[PDB]
């Protein structure tokens, strides 16, 4: 029976958003194969929607005819064989538009038409929309009934209306009966998105009243709130693509990566969606610096549409708004000293304010100033913020020179105070049980170099001595075939190369992967992604260690088509982007985003670029935002000089000294995947529920929300607070996560150095608990008393320290260990 409900029917489905809902009713024809199976995976069942009684300006349809009937029971067969769980059936109560005379004939009509669905198809669940003329007829047959109860829609005149009393009146017995034989009622309320915490409201009545709420619009294109509520965590970003791709817009390029940090999904667009963002996105940043687009009445009402549904817009850099009446909204017209600043907003973040856009605010009621200056008299305001959003106007956004930018503003607290964005569980790829992540990637190029060392060995054989077998770090290796193999540049090398690649291969720290066949600077590609797949796989390595991964090459921005042939191919793909912050120059504008979505899949940026400058990018991201991992990348062209090794062994040691917890990238892209897809839900029990983490387990929780309730959790192990963030540890994708104002005293993990696959607690004082990875198991606990645990018939007393108890077990993978305290 479901606890929650959704409708959905209109194209683009926000798959992971949905899936926090029990039950998830689509419009086939706007929804393909691939969003049905994503909804099964996260645990949600997906119904079609399918009208019985007219045809699609409707065709009221004579249900006792043969080939209306079937035509229904072969709708239903097809839907079943794509995947569909139940129908949601549609104008049941149309046959009473006929005559008097026709209403009983069609009634039984239909009873024998459902009736005969059921019998063909009982493996579909049959969720009626009303049909309470025929329902008494069809013991057992349905599995919920919908309902159109206190906020309703009337067509006829295109408004949302009050429910009559009478209307309730009417339905009370029938919906009474329907409760009676234990059937889950379904309320469809609809208002506009802009009543938002009405909804809220009503639902939580319909849940007391026995319903279960889905409180929408009327075109079923919007994520409504329902039992539980959507907490919107996607931000979009809009940018002009006459002044560039997305790839080399500035918003994209260095707040993307920052929006990524605080908690958000990011999804870049140029036709803007003609649809509710409310309950989906939690602001929309524009960044374009050439006005509107040349269709610009259509982008000016996609703002006002906004505007009115209180998505809350942020104009970054410029303002491409050519209409005053749109300016006259927020507040602001078109028309140096400084008069007055904000400097919570900006001047203290990076850069200070230096004086150096004919805009003003005219109702300070609707728009807050935080800049302030004067020329000629008049006063001008290039920063403000109210609840439409904000303005932030170059040159007060960014100071700029060229190879070097400084924030002016200070980027997180505008985008908090024009979004006023509430404190979440952010999604954090940084850290992995209390722990940094470490990645270490090598790009094949170099391979063949000889080093400046004594002996002259072949790059790839003094990398595999050096850095690879000495150091205990998960490594994902690539090569070029062009380098390496009989087709590529150096066929009489090959036989002195392929031995050293399938030794680096073999490796049990090593995964494999392929950096294409002719390392292209600037992006056949089916001959770079699938034959040099095809080639490592065949002659480099064995069937149960196949390349894993690409590693684009060169500028690392290949087109989408090409990303689409990586992923048909099985090869999920890392590399690009620029994120370097070095001493000298510590800006944040130097971090760009991890992810890079396009319309063949996603794409992901090196987290930190590769060949001092490095050592520094790993501490500047550390402190005092942990916004990346230690990544280390590099070539093979950085073991053919001593110097160059030299620097490299400084690198691995600062890693270590971290004690990071190890990953290979194709695990590490699992959990960037989580970053990308992740959704966040608030139940009505309080607890926050997730979907759409993949290979995430980590939630940096921000402190207004409190601390983990290991009582109430589910797949929650513990949590550390550090300097950069209170990290909390998930041991599942699907964690419900419950909160106190307190830390919880029950017993918690701490940190570990391995992946965690269970931690259930049984008791206050027990938890039974799983771990699988590559090195002995260490891990500590936060607890009062001495803690032990027993892992396979042996025990294992904790040693204290601080707080802690700490374990060292000589095994590389647990499975349902016991721990008291």
């Amino acid at each position: 029976k479901p606890s929650s409900v959704a409708f959905w029917y209109a194209e683009q489905p926000p798959l992971a958003e949905l899936s926090q809902f029990d039950w998830v009713v689509l419009e086939p024809g706007h929804a393909d194969a691939a969003d049905i199976a994503y909804l099964k995976a996260q645990g949600s069942t997906p119904f079609a929607y399918l009208s019985v009684g007219e045809f699609d300006h409707s065709q009221v349809m004579d249900l006792s005819s043969s080939v209306w009937r079937e035509h229904l029971f072969s709708r239903a067969a097809e839907l079943r064989r794509q995947g569909y769980a139940g129908l949601f059936l549609d104008t049941l109560d149309s046959f009473q538009l006929q005559s008097e005379d026709r209403h009983e004939p069609q009634r039984q009509a239909l009873v024998s038409l459902l009736a005969e669905l059921h019998r063909r198809e009982p493996q579909l669940s049959l969720f009626f929309n009303r049909g309470f003329e025929v329902l008494p007829e069809l013991p057992g047959v349905a599995s919920a009934v919908a309902v159109e109860i206190h906020a309703g829609w009337e067509a006829a005149s295109s408004r949302y209306r009050t429910v009559s009393q009478e209307d309730r009146d009417w339905l009370q017995p029938h919906l009474e009966a329907l409760r009676a034989q234990g059937v889950p009622l379904v309320a469809i309320e609809y208002l506009p998105p802009e009543r938002r915490e009405e909804a809220r409201e009503l639902a939580a009545r319909l849940v007391k009243e026995g319903f279960i709420p889905y409180v929408t619009t009327p075109a079923l294109d919007t994520l409504g709130v329902g039992s539980l509520e959507v907490q919107p965590r996607r931000i979009a970003l809009v940018y002009d693509p006459r002044e560039g791709e997305l790839e080399s817009n500035p918003g994209h390029v260095m707040l993307g990566g920052l929006l990524e940090y605080l908690g958000y999904r990011v999804d870049y667009w140029p036709a803007l969606p003609q649809r509710p963002l409310k309950g989906l996105y939690a602001g929309v940043v524009i960044w374009m610096t050439s006005g509107p687009p040349s269709a610009s009445d259509s982008f000016h009402a996609w703002l006002n549409a906004r505007i009115d549904e209180q998505v809350p817009i942020a104009f970054l850099a410029g303002l491409p708004v050519d209409n005053d009446g749109l300016l006259q909204r927020l507040g602001m017209r078109r028309l140096p000293r400084l008069e007055f600043h904000d400097q919570s907003l900006l001047g203290a973040f990076e850069a200070p304010l230096r004086l150096r856009p004919a805009l003003t605010v005219t109702d300070p009621q609707l728009t807050q100033a935080a800049l302030v200056l004067e020329h000629g008299g008049r006063r001008y305001v290039p920063v403000a913020t109210g609840t439409w959003g904000g303005i932030a106007l170059a040159p007060y956004l960014v100071e700029e020179a060229l190879d070097h930018r400084r924030w002016i503003i200070d980027p997180f607290a505008f985008i908090q105070r024009a979004f006023a964005l509430p404190p979440l569980p952010s999604p954090d790829v940084t850290t992995e049980n209390g722990r940094r992540v470490a990645t270490v990637h090598i790009d094949g190029d170099g391979f063949v170099s000889r080093a400046e060392v004594p002996g002259t060995p072949y790059a790839g054989q003094q990398v595999l001595e050096a850095f690879i077998r000495p150091y205990p770090l998960l490594t994902s290796v690539s090569v070029v075939e062009g380098e390496v193999g009989p087709k590529g540049m150096y066929p009489h090398l090959s036989k002195e190369l392929e031995p050293i690649a399938r030794r680096i291969f073999a490796d049990p720290k090593v995964e494999v992967a392929s950096h294409t066949f002719s390392h292209p600077f600037f992006w056949d590609m089916r001959r770079e992604v699938v034959g040099t797949r095809d080639y490592i796989n065949q002659r480099l390595t064995t069937p149960e260690k196949p390349v894993k991964m690409i590693f684009w090459s060169g500028d690392a921005l290949p087109d989408a088509e090409t990303i689409k042939l990586a992923y048909d191919s099985g090869l999920p793909n890392v590399n690009g982007g620029n994120t370097m912050l070095t001493k000298a120059y510590p800006s944040l504008t130097g971090l760009y985003p991890l992810i890079r979505p396009t319309s063949g899949g996603v794409q992901y940026y090196a987290p930190i670029i590769n060949e001092r400058d490095v050592l520094d990018t790993f501490a500047l991201t550390d402190q005092p935002r942990r916004l990346r991992g230690l990544h280390l990348y590099y070539h093979f062209y950085s073991g053919t000089k001593q110097a160059s090794i030299r620097a490299m062994h400084q690198i691995y040691a600062e890693m270590l000294r971290q004690q990071p917890l190890s990953l290979w990238m194709s695990d590490y892209v699992r959990r960037l995947e989580g970053l990308h897809c992740a959704s966040l839900a608030r139940r009505a029990d309080g607890r926050w529920q997730l979907r759409g983490l993949a290979g995430l387990r980590t939630l940096r929780l921000d402190p207004a929300l409190g601390w983990p309730d290991l009582a109430r959790s589910k797949g929650v192990a513990g949590v550390r607070d550090l300097p950069q963030g209170r990290y909390v540890h998930l041991s599942r994708a699907d964690a419900l996560l419950a909160l106190r104002s307190s830390r919880d005293p029950r017993p918690a993990l701490e940190e570990a150095n391995l992946p965690l696959t269970a931690w259930e607690y049984r008791s206050a004082s027990q938890v039974s608990f799983s771990f699988a990875g590559e090195l002995p198991l260490q891990f500590s606990v936060r607890a009062a008393g001495p803690c032990r645990v027993t892992v396979a018939g042996q025990s294992f007393q904790g040693k204290e320290h601080d707080g802690l108890w700490r374990f060292q077990l000589p095994m590389k993978q647990v499975r349902d260990g016991q721990l008291v305290c």
